[PDB]
């Protein structure tokens, strides 16, 4: 399984050629507190492309966990603000057997009853005021799913872009798989928010992938090891065109990563790779990266920071391509080399999905706002 988060059921039609889109994100509010006593989840969609695009060719697809999807009645969102375009509906896709699927669709391009201005190629675009509306309140849905099951299998989502001219194949790199936060998620609140550059980032995400053994970067510097690796892609969506070199305060910043405590003894080497969001032909394949550091994590049993690590540099641009002065996104890649094959690891462990986090902090360990991402890797219960 080479799918993001090891997700077992999803569309895997293949890939289009690399196009000039660079970001697509789904950002739902946490399912906490009073949200549970209602029947809605609020969200926004972020999108960015680097060269003018047009037409109904480009279709955004949103997959939701089957356990939620069974109770979804309607999903709507506003297009990017501009010329008074109207609120959009995400249309549910059905199968050939008279059943709904857990995938919804809306056009990418605003002029084609979609979300994002085709001619705008600068700052990240927002489709605001998204609402998923359910048949029942979320407390009733959570009860039916079962608290135990919500603990062991996180509620997933996947957003991605397909191209009709390419037989609905996926635009590579323009996919994000995450999970809905709930009241069992507390780590984000262990972090104090920095006052430095607090309006420079819009969103952070972490995508995960199991990569095969013995693959490498083009230059040979980076690699996955004999048992493969779990790859964490920490992606930062900018608000405008941040330059670290010119504008960062509270320097030097730290790149931070946290891996599920259960996996720590099964991770050996940890590599940091520099990755680039290309203006043309966006490509973040493993081969494209370059190894920039050997990393550590906290391995002392019982330590408050168990499974966490961080790295800095007196010039952090040596480790991270910040796409300085550009609105393009940033990808920080962590390669977690496994000590044995994943199936042996799981056998030794024998359900709870594995959780990973990443964020940037200032020199005083305070979170750079909107740079925290969390992601998961699926484990069959
Ligand atoms: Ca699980």
């Amino acid at each position: 399984n080479y799918s993001a988060s090891g997700n077992t059921f999803q569309e895997n039609p293949g890939y289009t050629k690399n196009y000039n889109f660079s970001d697509l994100q789904f950002n739902p509010k946490a399912i906490t507190g009073d949200v549970l006593q209602g029947n809605t989840i609020d969200f926004e969609v972020y999108g960015k492309h680097n060269i003018a695009a047009s037409t109904a060719n480009w279709e955004i697809r949103l997959q939701l966990d089957e356990r939620l999807a069974q109770y979804v009645e309607k999903i709507q969102v506003d297009p990017k603000k501009g010329v008074g375009n109207s609120r959009r509906t995400f249309v549910r896709i059905n199968d050939s057997l008279g059943r709904p699927t857990n995938i919804w669709k809306v056009n990418y391009i605003r002029a084609n009853d979609g979300l994002f201005a085709g001619a705008e190629t600068t700052d990240t675009q927002t489709a605001p005021n998204g609402v998923i509306t359910f048949e029942k309140n979320l407390d009733e849905i959570f009860k039916e799913i079962g608290a135990d099951n919500l603990k062991s299998d996180r509620l997933m989502y996947r957003i991605y872009l397909v191209s009709h001219q390419d037989d609905d194949k996926i635009v590579p790199g323009i996919e994000s798989t995450g999970y809905f936060l709930t009241d069992q998620d507390d780590f984000y609140n262990k972090l104090d928010v920095s006052e430095n550059n607090s309006d420079q980032f819009k969103h952070g995400s972490v995508n995960t992938k199991y990569e095969e053994a013995n693959i490498q970067t083009k230059d040979g510097s980076g690699s996955t090891g004999a048992n493969g690796a779990i790859i964490l892609d920490h992606k930062l969506t900018k608000e405008k065109n941040f330059s670290y070199s010119t504008s960062a305060k509270g320097t030097p910043w730290y790149a931070n990563y946290k891996i599920d405590e259960r996996l720590v003894p099964y991770v050996s080497g940890i590599q940091m790779h520099m990755v680039q969001a290309d203006k043309v032909a966006y490509n973040v394949a493993f081969e494209s990266g370059k190894k920039v550091a050997d990393l550590a994590i906290e391995r002392r049993e019982g330590h408050e920071n168990y499974g966490m690590g961080s790295i800095t540099d007196n010039d952090l641009t040596k480790l991270i391509d910040f796409a300085n002065a550009s609105p393009r996104p940033i990808v920080v890649r962590y390669v977690l080399q496994l000590t044995k094959p994943l199936d042996e690891i799981l056998e030794e462990m024998k359900g709870e999905d594995f959780i990973f986090d990443s964020w940037l902090s200032d020199t005083n360990k305070k979170l750079i706002q909107n740079t925290y991402g969390t992601g998961y890797y699926y484990l069959q219960d």
